């Protein structure tokens, strides 16, 4: 439906407008048209994410794609929207769906850069572990090489994975996080073992409220590139930053981002990313939600 396409793109321009970013129509429209059938409201999930620091001038968008549509990456490459990288990341999404049960896909891009990643969601009642994922042929070796470290901190079940074709990286979104996993002492030992920025009192408090945690890995080495803690809430003032700018800019976005489910508050997902020499924050404001998001809010934002 050309209608849903225009609408989704307009909302995307709105979100970008809030951060002073311009959408590259030539890179976005073709992508939205290709999966236009998935833009239907109801069972679709769409997110527009902002970030701080060196990411403050970009705006990401995520769109859920039903598995029935087939490998979303093969589609973008076949249509000529993106050039295969020639690396294992090209087959990872396909191999993941082949070896494990995938409940749904998702495409991700940046308003000025275009397409850059896909996601593979797993059934909540049938989530794979570190061992099941590390056995995927195209999966980065780093996953298996860090298996002992993951198990030591209670990172077992994975609710989904994401593949970044431009940076050739993979994220493992751990779920069912225990309390001792998110304890201050545990989080500190973990970051130190990975050589990432040490979170302060404020950051640690945010890590404790996390419902999801995801490390980023690559095919070059067995070293984790960064680690992210995600919190989901309806509260627009949670950005874990002490900078006046961030507090103001994030809260503004959280209260003005577009959303197609009037009648409820905006679902928000905040992120605290720790890299070797710094930390940055991100915030995704959902444009479209489903009962999954509602279920999560009841469980982690009560
Ligand atoms: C359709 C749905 C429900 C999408 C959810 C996407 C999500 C939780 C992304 C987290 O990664 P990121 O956006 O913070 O960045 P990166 O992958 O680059 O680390
Ligand atoms: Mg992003």
């Amino acid at each position: 439906e050309a209608a849903d396409v225009e609408r989704v793109y307009a909302a995307m321009e709105e979100a970008a407008g809030l951060l002073g970013v311009a959408c590259a129509r030539d890179k976005i429209y073709p992508l939205l048209s290709t999966f236009q059938d998935t833009l239907v409201e109801g069972g679709s999930v769409v997110v527009f994410s902002m970030a701080s620091g060196r990411h403050s001038t970009e705006l990401d968008f995520s769109i859920s794609v039903p598995t029935s549509h087939g490998d979303p990456y093969a589609t973008v490459v076949e249509k000529g929207l993106f050039p295969a990288t020639g690396h294992p990341v090209d087959d990872l999404l396909a191999d993941t769906q082949k070896h494990l049960p995938v409940s749904m896909f998702a495409i991700d891009g940046e308003v000025t850069g275009g397409f850059k990643k896909t996601y593979a969601f797993f059934p909540t009642d049938n989530m794979p572990g570190v061992a099941e994922l590390s056995a995927i042929p195209s999966m980065p070796p780093a996953v298996a090489e860090n298996a002992e470290l993951f198990a030591r901190y209670g990172l077992d079940k994975v609710q989904m994975t994401s593949m970044d074709y431009k940076k050739r990286q993979v994220n493992l979104y751990f779920s069912e996080l225990s309390a001792q996993t998110l304890e201050a002492e545990s989080v500190l030992a973990l970051v130190r073992e990975l050589g990432l920025h040490v979170p302060n009192e404020l950051g640690l408090k945010f890590c404790k409220r996390s419902f999801s945690v995801y490390p980023t890995l690559n095919w070059e080495t067995g070293k984790i590139d960064r680690l992210c803690f995600a919190v989901i809430s309806n509260d627009p003032t949670l950005v874990p930053s002490s900078d006046e700018g961030d507090i103001e800019k994030f809260h503004n976005y959280a209260t003005k981002a577009p959303y197609a489910y009037v009648g409820e508050k905006r679902t928000l997902v905040y992120g605290l990313t720790l890299s070797p020499k710094e930390e940055y924050y991100k915030l995704g404001a959902y444009y479209h939600i489903t009962d999954v998001q509602r279920g999560l809010l009841k469980a982690f934002d009560s």
